[PDB]
RNA sequence: CAACCCCGUAAAAAUACGGGGUUCUGAAACGCCAACGAACAUCAUGACA
RNA sequence: UGUCAUGAUGUUCGUUGGC
């Protein structure tokens, strides 16, 4: 009755709650708690790698007494490439105090030590009684800085709709409209109702009362109309209250889907007859004149609402930590981290409701009781919502731009040269003159680099994750370049080809013809071509666009390789994190031999267990013995040293770092899976991370790689055997067709 | 695209084939990616007391 | 130096195609 395949129901229930239950609602609740740590660990590992790449290697009172850790801290905090991170260590063009930087580094180290599994196992869930009083101030200062920013910035960028809403509602204070509308979009009070207001709006639109807004001229404003109807709806339920309560009971007591549709149609039609005039009044006030007039007077409302906001309210110690992680990430990574966490906490709250409704036990153990209860899980959700809804520009400062000029020219030529030659070329191209000024009328190279390289999101990704000294080798191999261009959709390629065409090639519609032409342009690019850009005539206009297209194509190719190789490494970090978590509960410790770790001990133990072999993934029955044999077959082809060496590569991300010594001998590519594994097998080759005495089969694996210049499929099935106890994960990480969920190829026939 | 469990007709194997399940299995799907749009903030351009 | 036009770079919502 609800027993899981991994055979860990009772252990998890007794670890979290305190006893065993005959129901299938608690274990699904526990898996979400298990899930959040995975993404948290992935991103912590990424941040640590970036910090170690950019910066080459009691309380604060003890720090000075050490005289050795103090010496390292004095220079590490003085190392002046900290400017690459926007607001982590520099605010208002001045360096933060040493204590705050020490606090951030120590907190990052503690979180990294917690996830990759000294600190207790309860650290993340009880921070109130474990955090020192000195570390409770650093988080407060950082959040006080942003709470003043959001207050002044929220009362703008939408000062068109909010004026009309207050005009519709006369008998309400200036506070009330702002409070309700802030509760509407900043933190979604619209989300936590069982109604479908968007569907209800469509059903009302089927009525002639408010479908008179379907004119073609209404296309000038669409988004600022759908939102307005929603807020009017959500306040209508708020004032009625009892009517909303009755509708909930009626919907919950529905028999079939036809009854639900009839009630929704009846509910929609009576709403139109209820406040149809109100709907008409708001929608008739929108036009070009009023929008421009209201935008002119954007300071007619003065509401502070400082008391409500979590900047002054006692924001939790857990949500402040997430904000600290946000300062060390970019726009794309923030969305992935926060959106996953919101989904996790939404589902946790719902499960507790089911347990309460059905009259079942829901209290946790005394250790988890403080954090995991119904009220706290609500509060921690809107705090995660308000963090995600912050506008970020991430401009490249004003002092950090001097360093960025040095690196920008290193990508485009003079890779691995002394800093003396870098400065001379900067002086030679764009001069300074007298009194440290800038020579007017003779400077167009700086504006080109500043507005197309320094202020680009692709460029920041490369500097953080890759070394600009050795980044040029990524575009020297035609096979790698050709594959990346094929991934770009067809619509972009046609645009790029026409602009970068030149005057020596004819127009051709063959996609393969265009790719080869673009490959030669990208291969040979130097900054010396960009020394004649029109300063401040259709010839000048065409030449400016042509130069812009080439540099964007240059960085796009490099940015995709780095991003996708990191993604593949992130998939294997999750796999190793689950092994340590699962081996602890089963009672199986991972031993050592010759200062190594046998990562294949768990799968050996589970191959000879009666319960797992009968009620688990690896099954031994007449008709269900396929994957029991294959894993047992593939176990006898594994090297202890090779598994240990692979674990170190995954943890430290050595594929991205040492990719310039092996990407010059690749044969032919078809997916990012092949490129990642070719590099991994290459390192094991020359570094001699194997042993043919204990397994004479690794010898033939390495011979196939060199004579074919492509990865060997059998060899990846050997060192991934520590994941053999979970069949779906073993298949996904060892067969290329099942790796990416965007490939419809079938599993190869054996 | 794969794993797991029910009910079917042949069968005893690393079991094929036809219907339904699965937050208690793994893949970012409340997610990513392109082209057209309405706002807004940046930077380089002509008209002026 | 404030304003009006003018083309470029990037966030934010929404319509439509593809995963
Ligand atoms: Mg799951």
């Amino acid at each position: 009755p609800g027993m899981d395949l991994l055979c860990l129901k009772d252990k998890l229930e007794m670890h979290y709650f305190g006893k065993t239950f005959d129901d299938n609602i608690h274990i699904q609740l526990i898996y979400q708690i298990l899930d959040i740590e995975k993404i948290l660990a992935v991103h912590v590992n990424n941040i640590v790698f970036t910090l170690d790449n950019v910066l080459h290697p009691l309380d604060y009172q003890t720090l000075r007494g050490q005289t050795n850790k103090y010496d390292r801290f004095k220079n590490y905090i003085k190392r002046k490439e900290l400017l690459y991170f926007g607001e982590a260590f520099y605010h208002e063009n001045e360096r933060r105090y040493e204590e705050d930087i020490f606090a951030i580094l120590t907190l990052l180290s503690a979180l990294a030590q917690f996830c990759f599994a000294h600190v207790n196992s309860f650290w993340l869930y009880q921070l109130e009684d474990q955090l020192s009083d000195e570390f409770k101030e650093t988080l407060s200062i950082l959040w006080e800085e942003v709470t003043e920013r959001i207050d002044s910035e929220f009362l703008k960028t939408n000062t068109v709709n909010l004026h009309i809403l207050c005009h519709v509602f006369p008998k309400e204070s200036k506070e009330t409209i702002v409070r309700a509308y802030y509760e509407f979009l900043i933190k979604k009070s619209f989300k936590n109702m069982g109604f479908s207001i968007k569907k209800l709006r469509e059903i009302m639109l089927e009525q002639s009362d408010l479908k008179s807004f379907k004119e073609d001229k209404y296309n000038s404003v669409r988004a600022k109309l759908y939102k307005l109807f929603d807020f009017i709806i959500t306040y209508y339920y708020d004032h009625h209250a009892f009517e909303k309560e009755a509708l909930v009971s009626s919907l919950r007591s529905s028999l079939t889907e036809e009854n639900k549709e009839e009630i929704y149609i009846k509910t929609a039609r009576t709403l139109a007859s209820a406040l149809g005039a109100d709907f008409k009044k708001a929608a008739a006030d929108v036009n070009a004149k009023n929008i421009r007039d209201y935008q002119k007077k954007a300071n007619d409302y003065r509401i502070s609402f400082e008391d409500i906001k979590i900047g002054n309210t006692g924001i939790g110690y857990f949500s402040e930590l997430i904000y600290m992680l946000t300062l060390l990430l970019d726009g794309k990574e923030i969305n992935d981290l926060l959106t996953t966490l919101i989904n996790k906490f939404d589902n946790i709250i719902s499960f507790i409701d089911i347990l309460k409704k059905l009259n079942l036990e829901f209290k946790f153990k005394p250790e988890y009781a403080d954090f995991f209860n119904m009220t706290n899980c609500r509060y921690t959700l809107e705090e995660l919502r308000v963090i995600n809804s912050i506008a970020r520009m991430q401009k490249p400062s004003a002092d950090a731009r001097k360093i960025m000029y040095r690196d920008a020219l290193r990508i485009l030529g003079m890779d691995n040269r002394p800093d003396e030659e870098i400065d001379r070329e900067l002086e030679r191209t764009m001069p300074v003159g007298a009194d440290g000024k800038f020579i007017k009328g003779k400077q167009g190279f700086r504006n080109f680099i500043a507005s197309n390289v320094i202020e680009s999101s692709r460029f920041h990704y490369l500097v953080r994750y890759n070394n600009p000294h050795k980044t040029r080798t990524l575009v020297k191999n035609p096979n790698v370049v050709k594959f990346v261009l094929e991934g770009i959709p067809e619509t972009q390629i046609k645009r790029y080809f026409d602009v970068c065409k030149g005057q020596e090639i004819p127009p051709t519609s063959d996609k393969s013809a265009q790719i080869d032409v673009l490959a030669r342009i990208i291969s040979s690019v130097d900054y010396k071509i960009f020394e004649d850009v029109p300063q401040s005539n259709f010839s000048d206009a065409l030449k400016k666009q042509r130069y812009q297209a080439i540099v964007s194509l240059y960085l796009t190719v490099m940015y995709l390789i780095t991003k996708n190789l990191v993604y593949v490494n992130s998939r294997y970090v999750i796999a190793f994190h689950c092994l340590e978590r699962d081996a602890f509960l089963h009672g199986v410790t991972l031993p050592k031999m010759n200062k190594k770790i046998v990562y294949s001990q768990l799968t050996t133990h589970l191959l000879t267990d009666k319960n797992y072999t009968t009620y688990g993934h690896l099954k031994n029955q007449k008709g269900h013995r396929k994957w029991y044999v294959l894993v047992k077959n593939n176990l006898q082809n594994s090297d202890i040293t090779a598994v240990s060496s692979f674990a170190n590569i995954v943890a430290a991300i050595s594929v991205v770092r040492n990719s310039n010594e092996y990407i010059s001998g690749i044969g032919e590519l078809h997916s990012y899976f092949e490129l990642y594994h070719y590099l991994v097998q290459s390192m094991i080759a020359k570094n001699n991370w194997y042993d043919t005495s204990h397994q004479p089969k690794t010898a033939e694996y390495l011979n196939n790689l060199k004579k074919h210049h492509t990865y060997c499929k059998d060899f990846v099935k050997a060192y991934c055997i520590p994941f053999g106890y979970v069949v779906p994960r073993y298949k996904n990480l060892t067969i290329n067709e099942l790796f990416d969920r965007n490939n419809p190829n079938p599993e190869p026939k054996e």
